[PDB]
């Protein structure tokens, strides 16, 4: 019925999310940029844009065909992209499983008509937006490492000046 704005993502366990926001607060004054709400911290795998109900169902079926092992993420990197004005967390050497999962979902989208940026996948978790000015970036905190067991399809909506993500479907990572 409803045409929705969709994306696939990896989520953060609550403890790591709490560590990230504490570290962010400690190292980045309000002036440095607009903080992403704690609940909204995530790692995007594929952005689908505006998707019809019929297209969403077809993409969800394809997502449900994916078979691959889970993997461990360890966030050992942080940086700023002036181009899109964000400060982010990431990995120096992302696990093969993450790259493969992202490529798979993007490939499924593209083959389904959903335009995908030719820009090489750069997995990241945005912490600050509208960070239009260069700022000092400390290394991430110690031991921000966890097992990824699932990925999730989200819908994105905006009202009241706050963006909300609503989970639609989840899939476990299984061989
Ligand atoms: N054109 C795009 N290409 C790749 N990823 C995108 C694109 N647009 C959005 N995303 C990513 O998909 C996720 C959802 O984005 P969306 O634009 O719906 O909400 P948002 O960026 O959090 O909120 P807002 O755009 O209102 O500030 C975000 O992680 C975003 O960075
Ligand atoms: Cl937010
Ligand atoms: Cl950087
Ligand atoms: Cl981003
Ligand atoms: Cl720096
Ligand atoms: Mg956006």
């Amino acid at each position: 019925s409803e045409p929705q704005r969709l994306f696939f993502a990896i989520d953060l366990p609550a403890e790591i999310r709490e560590q990230i926001i504490h570290w962010r607060a400690k190292h980045f004054p309000p002036e440095a940029g607009r903080p992403v709400a704690a609940d909204n911290l995530h790692l995007t795998l594929a952005f689908l844009g505006e998707v019809s109900a019929e297209k969403e169902k077809a993409l969800s079926l394809l997502a449900g065909r994916i078979r691959q092992p889970g993997f461990t993420l360890t966030l050992d990197d942080a940086g700023q992209w002036l181009r899109s004005r964000v400060v982010w967390l990431g990995m120096r050497q992302p696990p093969r499983g993450l790259i493969q999962l992202a490529n798979m979902l993007r490939s499924q989208a593209a083959r389904s008509g959903c335009f995908q940026s030719n820009r090489p996948f750069h997995p990241h978790i945005t912490l600050l937006r509208d960070a239009s000015e260069a700022v000092t970036i400390p290394p991430p905190g110690f031991n921000w490492s966890y097992a990824v067991t699932e990925f999730t399809l989200y819908a994105s909506s905006f009202a009241r000046g706050r963006t909300r993500y609503t989970p639609l479907k989840r899939w476990a990572l299984t061989q």
